[PDB]
């Protein structure tokens, strides 16, 4: 008790930064009927699949970060932190009615009848069968969500007044109704010469139907709190995007948990590292941001991006449920399809958490401080840190065990 | 170009059950048809071409 | 490592062993192989998730 032996000064570092971001958008889309269709798909490496596309069941790409954030806001939040995690995403769907013509006219047709009581519903058979979307289909929905600029932010040499025009090369769906088409596709793998095949998915065992005419307003709302919302993380000393390692591995090495067994879900089956001979299998190494290209960041997914925490099992979590909504096709007397147009409003909300490891790292440059010493984030990439990391399949694949399909764009 | 677009005709529908008072039966092919459409025939090439 | 009994007087129920296997899996089918003879036709692709 103050015997001249007690501490006089007691230091402590500054804290790490913890920022929380909240963004959101609202859109007005329109979707339409479509009869089911099938085909068989052949791919490289002798891949063969039986495909069934439901042109009347569309999927909202709520897995895409760009559905909540604009390209500008994405660029910023992608450079501001050491690591960025998605805390929660919400997507609400409002129905403004399902209309169709009173009389079909080859020329002057008009969708004036809103009292057809067309059946609409929320499909969710993506939890029992392999599903995916078309790459361009989703790309389209996002381009219409963001829309392309038309204002002359940069004055023309002759900044003269122009004529009014409704011809928006690509106006955002946040300003007006815009058509989108993203039919869900169900795959039935045929890896063997003689395969065991199931009966076509019974969509009626996975749907909640509502009356298209009376269901006016809030219809569905999906929430998702990702287990691994890691969009990115920096834990390397690489202070450039171009520089390669200079030093080779030494004899200094200490055993760490790892928690990566080299097992992957290669389409329909489980494969071990050594068997993936077509493309080079990724490996859980110390994470970096300088691996992803600008265009890759734009296609960021909210549930999993290939990054993991040091103490967790290095692997992909079960992908968030697909948000599929659609019609329940009514057919005419001649069995043809009774076409209808559905107007919906979508609200999107997202909460993220940014971290800046400034506690054990006082930077004297604009370079983001890495989560280096105390702990390290990891990502599925290659010993050559400049090689493209394990990317996320844009087709939003749902592989057996409900995990997100990913590509290994590094040819072996 | 006919279109079944009117759902507000208030057409009367019902559950008939006079099969408990008179001899009744269905057409063999009619029922066979309903079942073939219920089961449906396969279209996937379970066995590669 | 033995529990001895008198062979002459021990007439009847002597021992009973029970076992509830943690992994009593005799077999399980999770592949799309619909035959005993067919081999794979497709080679591994670039699609793979950890």
């Amino acid at each position: 008790a103050n015997d001249g032996r007690q501490d006089i000064f007691s230091g402590a570092p500054q804290p790490n930064q913890h920022h929380t971001l909240v963004y959101g958008k609202s859109y007005h889309f329109t979707i339409t009927n479509g009869l089911p269709e099938f085909r068989h798909l052949a791919t490289t490496n002798s891949g063969y699949y039986a495909q069934q596309r439901f042109k009347h069941i569309h999927g909202i790409p709520w897995e895409r970060l760009l559905m909540y954030v604009s390209e500008g806001e994405l660029l910023r939040m992608f450079r501001d932190y050491t690591s960025l995690k998605v805390e929660e995403v919400v997507c609400e769907v409002y129905s403004l009615g399902v209309r169709l013509p009173f009389v079909t006219s080859a020329t002057t047709s008009s969708v004036a009848n809103a009292n057809a009581q067309y059946p609409i519903g929320c499909f969710h058979f993506d939890e029992a069968y392999e599903t995916n979307y078309g790459i361009n289909n989703v790309a389209d929905i996002i381009n219409k969500a963001l829309g392309t600029e038309w204002k002359n932010a940069t004055r023309p040499t002759a900044a003269v007044t122009t004529a009014w025009s409704e011809q928006f090369p690509n106006i955002s769906a946040s300003s007006t109704s815009r058509d989108i088409n993203n039919p869900v596709i169900v795959d039935y793998s045929l890896p063997y010469f003689e395969n065991n095949v199931p009966k076509d998915v019974g969509i009626y065992d996975y749907v909640d139907i509502k009356n298209g005419t009376t269901a006016y307003g809030k219809c569905w709302e999906k929430r998702f709190k990702p287990t691994n919302g890691l969009l990115y993380a920096e834990s390397t000393l690489k202070g450039n995007v171009v520089t390669p390692l200079a030093a080779q591995p030494t004899n200094i090495m200490t055993p760490i948990p790892g928690l990566e067994n080299g097992y992957f879900m290669s389409n329909d089956q489980i494969r071990e590292r050594r068997d993936l001979t077509t493309s080079v299998p990724p490996v859980a190494l110390t994470a970096t941001k300088l691996n992803q290209s600008a265009s890759n960041n734009l296609n960021a997914f909210v549930d999993y991006m290939g990054y993991n925490y040091f103490g967790e099992q290095k692997c992909a979590p079960q992908s968030m449920p697909k948000f599929m909504i659609g019609f329940v096709n009514i057919r005419n007397e001649d069995n043809s399809l009774l076409n209808a147009k559905w107007d919906i409003l979508i609200k999107t909300r997202i909460r993220l958490t940014g971290l800046q490891s400034t506690r054990e790292w006082v930077a004297r440059t604009d370079r983001i401080p890495p989560q280096y010493f105390t702990s390290q984030y990891t990502q599925f990439r290659y010993p050559n840190i400049n090689e493209t990391p394990l990317l996320r399949s844009l087709g939003t694949f749902k592989l057996p065990t409900k995990r997100p399909g990913m590509d290994s764009r590094i040819a072996a």
